[PDB]
């Protein structure tokens, strides 16, 4: 064939400010929280 030629932002998990989801194990990323 063709061959070639060569932001952390960090919290802690307090109510109503950070809280957990529902379904917190099916979800990933931020939408966790």
């Amino acid at each position: 064939k063709m061959v070639v030629t060569l932001v952390v932002v960090t919290t802690i998990l307090e109510s109503p400010y950070v809280m957990m989801k529902k379904n917190h194990e099916m979800l990933e990323g931020n939408e966790r929280y």
